């Protein structure tokens, strides 16, 4: 239901890629329509797994494409896309850095500032006053990008505070409407801790010199997730729906389930 | 002031072109090379004007070059550019088209004694059920803002900003007069449906400050705050600071190519 109402699809190909079609350039459909119509025989049922595979990565060595840069600028991330495996760092931040592209106006938070409670004492801090003023750098397809963004995302991990292990929250801060919003989605309903609380806090002190509405709001109402292994997808569906203009309190009074992230796993990784 | 803020500048090329060299698309930029480097010899110094000189129209006529595409579809729309003539409803209809294929969210008010738009419904614009024409294809799209420019400072701007948390139905009058009757009717009406998709809908008037004091820049007034509206300008801005009528002089320049 909610999965249909977001822009994104089970394809593989990058969400700024207009062919939809074929995920591959124009030059490599045509030095590699060999292997493209036997890939059954690689085993292989996708385009990325046949640029993965060892026999066209040497094929592609002998005649001088670049397979790698065909992967990370019009493929999605790599990550578990058919099994329930948790996500990691490196997937999260890959894809964030992809949205991007395709969300001009949306600031992907970096890799350092991603996880860690210490971001109140990193050197370098991200200023929300500056991410709207465009003075901000952030990293969009393996670039730096100075660019004025009224949307601001991250995924970060509550390991810091005592839990069983791995948990992925998401933060989005919404700066397009007349009141603008800090959100805290946590898909097992726990209150954000302490060092959040801080941080939510600080961002709208700074964001109450540019604006004259800014709530903080902690979206833990619903235990959404009974499974444990869809805080991931739950984390990365959570700023994908605000930045398709899912509103938060869709989140709040209506339950998302654990099938429908499964499914959205189709809508984030490649086959690979 | 806001004039800068703004996405706009002075060339008369289109807002969604990314050449910024040249308004003329790249092929059509070869074949006239020879004219366009004699501008002052045809009388010219802008680039609508070359293509549409008469001796350029006659070579252009030889190969099937279509220099009539290329005005309308690569260039801003031909009105008062650098005098203070008033805006037709032409003026303002070609410049709201023109500003629906740069922002793609955008849904421009249709221009078709006695008339009313009141045959609008705001949740199906959002949804993406209501048909507009966005450079020349017609096309139905989810747009989170919607524009328009009606006449009763005649000109007055209506504006609906339905992105974000919370929601605005504005009405803005550069000559600080409050809406009529039926525009408050309106007004009323869209907030009815639009709080059935959202919570926190807001109508409100845009008239604190007589900004113009001319006789002739209630359309680019108009012009103006819809578009620093679809650029992110709070319509706070036009509440607590007064736009002169010399910026709008200059934001003529904005609007509209030499024709």
């Amino acid at each position: 239901s909610i999965l249909e109402k977001i822009t994104s699809s089970p394809s593989e190909c990058a969400e700024h890629i207009t062919n939809k079609d074929s995920c591959l350039s124009k030059k490599i459909q045509k030095e590699l329509t060999s292997f493209l119509q036997k890939k059954e025989t690689l085993g292989c049922d996708s385009e990325s797994c046949v640029i993965t595979h060892p026999a066209v990565k040497a094929y592609a060595q002998q005649k001088g494409l670049d397979l790698s840069k065909e992967l990370e600028t019009r493929f999605k991330a790599p990550g578990p896309r058919n099994n329930t495996g948790l996500l990691t760092n490196f997937n999260i931040d890959e894809t964030l850095q992809r949205w991007a592209i395709k969300y001009t106006k949306f600031f992907n938070c970096p890799f350092s500032m991603m996880d860690f409670e210490r971001i109140h004492y990193k050197f370098n801090q991200v200023d929300m006053v500056k991410v709207y003023k465009g003075e901000e750098l952030q990293y969009v397809e393996g670039k730096a990008v100075k660019r004025p963004c009224n949307t601001f995302g991250c995924v970060l991990n509550t390991d810091f505070s005592t839990g069983t292990g791995k948990h992925w929250v998401a933060i989005f801060v919404d700066m397009r409407g007349d009141c603008w919003s800090i959100e805290y989605f946590n898909s097992a309903g726990n209150s954000p801790p302490g060092p959040v609380i801080r941080w939510m806090e600080r961002v709208k002190q700074q964001l109450l010199k540019i604006h004259h509405t800014v709530k903080t709001l902690a979206v833990t109402n619903i235990r959404h997730q009974r499974s444990q292994t869809e805080c991931g997808p739950y984390s990365l569906f959570y700023i994908r729906a605000r930045l398709d203009n899912v509103s938060y309190t869709h989140f709040i009074s209506t339950r998302i389930t654990d099938e429908e992230m499964y499914k959205f796993r189709t809508h984030l990784f490649r086959i690979a």
